[PDB]
């Protein structure tokens, strides 16, 4: 189990007041321990994050350090079975065998780093949930879900809660995630932030977005409607692709940019990407980016940067962190009431929240020939990620519930 961007850097951000509150409650808190634990130190999400959120923390004055449970291929597949078992795919069994493993490999790791002489513990995820087991607590563990409990495998959840339920606090992104048999009192509710200074969101400078741009044959001459989005069949993909058609019987320069990320094993995600592209067939005005064909993070930032209008018809979504993105950078969004896209957009104020893909057209068309106003609810809705969704007040939430 191995281990390892300051407050300032935000201050222009978020104004010397809010610098204030952060660094305010950080001080009844100084010097403590803030530990931090999980599976991978490479990558996005979790990993991302902590490689922001930890060194801002000691900023404001807390040895927060972070710690990477380590195992082999088997002891990852099985958690890889445990993170879709827990998000109710029924089909998956848990058999005793598999069972140890997870036990033992906590085992192996907690032989090591004493994580219960620290003030405070944090577990993210299953993988390391059952380390709380191999210590004596004196200190107050935290686990920190980012999957959706809602409806787990019954025989997978019910030898996990043996663990998560001794955790002094749950925290979930939303509701709609939390589990329902733990107590509504020692559950929170924090949802996933964007790092205002990720690639991801970084302002790009004109001239390198219009590098990107070309180098994808995008027309920022021309008008631009644009969907980030896993390529699944509940993310809306084929309604977006109906809006775009409609929309273009009356703006024939339309573009539409599909824009999806995805890993090598995701055998669905690649499944559906073909059958989007037989459907689009030969209208090249709609660009479908992946990395497949070298669109990251940097060219993510850009292609929401140059559009006009942002799109977000999911059926099924998570606390949809695409919808966040765009709205940092001032882009009306239109999508549907679900998951955290419902809870992000204020309708009529930010975006909208449209119940099909007719209400989507009209707002579209709405938008495209009232920039002022898209200027306008942009702005707004960047403001309101500012004051709700960036990296500074997620670590401004994880002082109030220290503090309590």
């Amino acid at each position: 189990m191995y281990e390892v961007r300051k407050l300032e850097d935000y201050k222009s951000i978020i104004g010397e007041e809010e610098v204030s509150k952060i660094q305010e409650k950080a001080e009844k808190l100084k010097g403590r321990s803030f530990v931090h634990v999980n599976s991978t130190s490479f990558g996005g999400g979790v990993a991302e994050i902590l490689h922001s959120l930890v060194p801002l923390l000691r900023s404001i004055g807390i040895e927060a350090r972070w710690f990477v449970i380590e195992g082999p291929t088997e002891f990852f597949n099985v958690t890889k079975t445990f993170h879709n078992a827990l998000q109710g795919n029924e089909s998956l069994k848990l058999t005793e065998e598999m069972k140890e493993l997870y036990l033992n490999v906590n085992r192996e790791n907690s032989k090591f780093i004493d994580l219960s002489s620290f003030d405070y513990v944090l577990v993210h995820d299953p993988q390391p949930a059952a380390l709380i087991e191999f210590y004596e607590k004196k200190s107050p563990w935290l686990w920190r879900c980012h999957i959706d409990l809602s409806s787990p495998n019954r025989e997978f959840w019910e030898f996990l809660r043996r663990f998560v339920e001794k955790y002094d606090r749950y925290i979930f992104h939303l509701p709609e995630y939390v589990q329902p048999e733990l107590d509504r009192n020692k559950a929170v509710i924090m949802p996933p932030s964007i790092d205002p200074l990720s690639e991801k969101n970084v302002e790009l400078k004109q001239t390198e977005i219009l590098r990107i741009l070309e180098r994808f044959d995008v027309d920022p001459e021309k008008p631009i409607i644009t969907q980030v989005s896993r390529f699944d069949p509940w993310k809306g993909i084929f309604d977006v692709i109906e809006i775009y058609r409609k929309v273009k019987e009356k703006i024939p320069g339309v573009q539409l940019l599909l824009v999806g990320v995805m890993a090598h094993d995701d055998p669905e995600g690649w499944i559906y990407f073909e059958k989007t592209l037989r459907k689009i067939g030969e209208d090249y005005d709609v660009k479908v980016l992946t990395n497949l064909i070298g669109v990251h993070a940097r060219e993510v930032n850009a292609f929401q940067r140059a559009s006009d209008v942002i799109l977000q018809m999911s059926i099924r979504e998570g606390f949809g962190l695409t919808v966040t993105e765009a709205m940092w950078k001032g882009k009306p969004v239109i999508g549907r009431a679900v998951g955290g896209i419902k809870f992000q957009i204020v309708d009529g104020e930010t975006g909208f929240l449209v119940r099909d893909a007719n209400e989507a057209v009209e707002v579209v068309l709405y938008l495209l020939k009232h920039p002022e106003v898209s200027k306008e609810m942009g702005a707004k809705a960047k403001e309101r990620v500012r004051k709700n969704f960036i990296i500074t007040k997620h670590m401004e939430r994880y002082l109030d519930i220290l503090n309590s």
